[PDB]
């Protein structure tokens, strides 16, 4: 039958299909090409995607997300210890492995990470089925280049639970390289700079006569666009307290409304120099009305932007490469749309321009759908 392509991201997923020589990245039921990797277990209903993410504000212990950080790992791994301290839903030790515990109609219910990832995959599968008007039983699914066999197998198991045979796992840098059509002839060294909503990954990908190999990987598992929004949140929470004697952190609903407008303002500031952040009655009887400039957006985040170069230096050192050896730079993730990020990368590479796309959050799924096409011939 069909083989679809799915980017199973830390913060979001994305599904493409390959049909009539075209890749189509598909809209979810809300009209969006990326779906938050969230599942909520509230009041006897299970929700997946944006409807689940919206439950996080009032039901933080029931709203599961970032399960990609746990999948195929051990409970005592230092990364999983840090993630348990950050994540609001209960994580329990099941015979050495992290499991997620929530309540369904008050009953304690414990899921493997792959069971929660399966729910995300099932939703992506259903989008493909509605679009193709036929069942889908097969997929290409992406993983991070640094995933080990246990992490890849757990991802395959998520597919099996979702009724998907994962015919091939490909790494996220290879998927991006396919999407951008990087010339497969001869030898090319590529720096894949992938700055998403929650995670930063850098890879040196070598393409040699059609063979893809990731020579080195490095990153920052807690650096992404959400952190840039939080720097802005922190600044306007201080300001609103100074002006109004209201600490917005005292009202969870106010924080949720602020985060949504700050994310919009941040995106506007990739295009314009100044934008208004407006929320009527952010609490009852008090409007939020602020201007944010690109300059202040950059000042609030400059240290985090510059931090992204530390993994770039590490992979060049791991690969024993000089900057000159990189032939092209491919940007992945919505956060690479920030002008200052591009300028910092361009400048580090002693002036060389980074290659980039137009829909960098869809490039991985697009390449997974190409891989699906390559496998069908
Ligand atoms: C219109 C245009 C640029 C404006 N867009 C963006 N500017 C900055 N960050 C962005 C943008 N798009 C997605 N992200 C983040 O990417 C992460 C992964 O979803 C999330 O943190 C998003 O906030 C120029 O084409």
């Amino acid at each position: 039958g069909p083989v679809i392509g799915i980017d199973l991201g830390t913060t979001y997923s994305c599904v493409g299909v390959f049909k009539n020589g075209r890749v189509e990245i598909l809209n979810n039921e809300l009209g969006n090409r990326i779906t938050p990797s969230y599942v909520s277990f509230v009041d006897g209903e299970r929700k997946v995607g944006e409807a689940a993410k919206l439950e996080a504000t009032l039901h933080p212990t029931q709203t599961v997300f970032d399960v990609k950080r746990l999948i195929g790992r051990k409970f005592d791994d230092q990364e999983v210890v840090k993630d348990r301290s950050l994540l609001p839903y209960e994580i329990v030790n099941n015979q050495g492995k992290p499991n997620i515990k929530v309540q369904i109609k008050d009953k304690d219910t414990t899921f493997a990470p792959e069971q929660i990832s399966a729910m995300v995959l099932e939703k992506m599968k259903e989008i493909a089925q509605s679009f193709l008007g036929k069942p889908v039983k097969n997929a290409v699914v992406t993983v991070p280049a640094y995933f080990n066999d246990a992490q890849r197998q757990a991802t395959k198991d998520a597919g099996t639970i979702a009724g998907l045979n994962i015919v091939r796992i490909i790494n996220e840098p290879t998927a991006a390289a396919l999407a951008y059509g990087l010339d497969k002839k001869e030898e090319t060294s590529i720096l894949v700079y992938d700055l998403g909503g929650g995670t930063f990954d850098v890879s040196i990908l070598v393409i040699d006569n059609g063979v893809f190999e990731v020579y080195a990987t490095a990153g920052n598992t807690h650096l992404g666009g959400e952190d840039f929004d939080q720097r802005v949140m922190d600044y306007f929470i201080k300001m609103f307290k100074k002006k109004n004697n209201i600490d917005l952190r005292t009202d969870k609903r106010a924080i949720q409304k602020l985060r949504k407008e700050v994310e919009i303002a941040k995106r506007n500031l990739s295009v314009v120099h100044s934008t208004q952040i407006e929320i009527e009655d952010i609490v009852e009887g008090h409007n939020f009305s602020e201007t944010l400039t690109r300059a202040k957006f950059e000042e609030l985040n400059d240290d985090l932007f510059r931090e992204t170069l530390e993994p770039v230096k590490k992979v060049l050192d791991d690969a024993k490469y000089e900057k000159s050896k990189i032939d092209e730079i491919v940007l992945v993730g919505g956060s690479t749309r920030i002008p200052k990020i591009q300028q910092i990368i361009k400048e580090f590479f002693n002036g060389k321009e980074p290659n980039r796309g137009i829909n960098p959050d869809e490039a991985v799924a697009y390449g997974a759908a190409i891989q699906a096409g390559i496998i069908l011939g």
